[PDB]
DNA sequence: CCGACGGCGCATCAGC
DNA sequence: GCTGATGCGCC
DNA sequence: GTCGG
């Protein structure tokens, strides 16, 4: 973390752009420079430096030449000291509280986690459970914990159908020694792009597991992906684990390599893919890669049998899951 | 100078 | 009820 | 906010 003054910087304004301004495209062009530069083999000496680097311009160029002449951004400095800002920047790290939610809810004059304790009645579901669980889900997950929990869930699995694979993706499947949360893609042989012989494929996964005290909470549940909460077993005498956010995803099998591409990330590294097959003529989901047409229009499906395959198609070398943290 | 910026699941809501 | 838009979330 | 045509 050669610039980790720089990323941070451009890491809150891309939150205040997203959270504040409701500026997507400026969001994401912040997030871009961010992760640009946080791959940087050397330390930042000046702003044109910087702008050498494939989405850094000229805006962040002088805001990188302030901060290094000063340790600091007054535009930040600014958005730091105005109170509807701050409100609605601390709203929005419950999770179901977005931009338009945040502002509605300062408002209505519900602005402190306080506010929010005392006005369960005012929040969704999902909104209920992001806050009853604030604390915990703002805490990170040691690799080890992932361990466990990939046991506890690929033995639960394999209890309901020998035919299911779950895979853990996300920031583990990248190797990280800590992860934000559990991100499992799941396949059974009875869903293809072809036929769904089975329905309740993604249920009986999700009853199992809070069978076994597993999943704890549920933030949305559909056939194809279920969005919760889950916790590891504590021993005897022992403090409880943290609640822990996971997010489960069955995807077609014929179609694992797309789908375990799309849940590997990182988010960044997937736009920026994606972006560059559009360059090159194709389109990526996480289900296929197909061709562009003439018109603008996808075309049927490409053959893939490997991750790598979706790379070859690009003109891009393969790269491990390992050199995907972007 | 601009059009485009990745792609899609689930929950909610307006309008019919 | 449905469809389509929007909000929020996943990577 | 940045890029590519
Ligand atoms: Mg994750
Ligand atoms: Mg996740």
């Amino acid at each position: 973390t050669l610039n980790g003054g720089i990323t941070d910087m451009l890491t809150e304004l891309a939150n205040f752009e997203k959270n504040v301004s409701q500026a997507i495209h400026k969001y994401n062009a912040y997030r871009k420079a961010a992760s640009v530069i946080a791959k940087y083999p050397h330390k930042i000496k000046s702003g044109a430096e910087a702008k050498k680097l494939p989405g850094v311009g000229t805006k962040i160029a002088e805001k990188i030449d302030e901060f290094l002449a000063t340790g600091k951004l007054r535009k930040l400095e600014k958005i730091r000291q105005d109170d509807t800002s701050s409100s609605i920047n601390f709203l929005t790290r419950v999770s179901g509280i977005g931009p338009s939610a945040a502002r509605k809810f300062v408002d209505e004059g519900i602005k402190t986690l306080e506010d929010l304790r005392k006005n369960e009645d005012k929040l969704n579901h999902h909104q209920r459970i992001g806050l009853k669980y604030f604390g915990d889900f703002e805490k990170r997950i040691p690799r080890e914990e992932m361990l466990q929990m990939q046991d506890i869930v690929l033995n639960e699995v394999k209890k309901v159908d020998s035919e299911y694979i779950a895979t853990v993706c996300g920031s583990f499947r990248r190797g990280a020694e800590s992860s934000g949360d559990m991100d499992v893609l799941l396949t059974h042989p009875s869903f293809t792009s072809e036929s769904t012989k089975q329905p309740k494929l993604l249920h009986q996964v999700v009853e199992q597991l809070q069978k076994v005290h597993f999943i704890t909470d549920t933030l949305s549940k559909g056939e194809t992906k279920f969005m919760g909460v889950c916790q590891l077993p504590s021993k005897n005498d022992e403090k409880e684990y943290p609640h822990r956010r996971i997010d489960i995803r069955l995807i077609p099998k014929d179609q694992y390599y797309c789908g375990v591409l799309y849940f590997t990330g990182s988010d960044i590294f997937n736009k920026n893919m994606r972006a560059h097959a559009l360059e090159k003529g194709f389109t990526i989901n996480e289900y296929t890669i197909r061709p562009l047409g003439v018109t603008g229009v996808a075309g049927e499906p490409l053959p893939v049998d490997s991750e790598k395959d979706i790379f070859d198609y690009i003109q891009w070398k393969y790269r491990e899951p390992k050199d995907r943290s972007e």
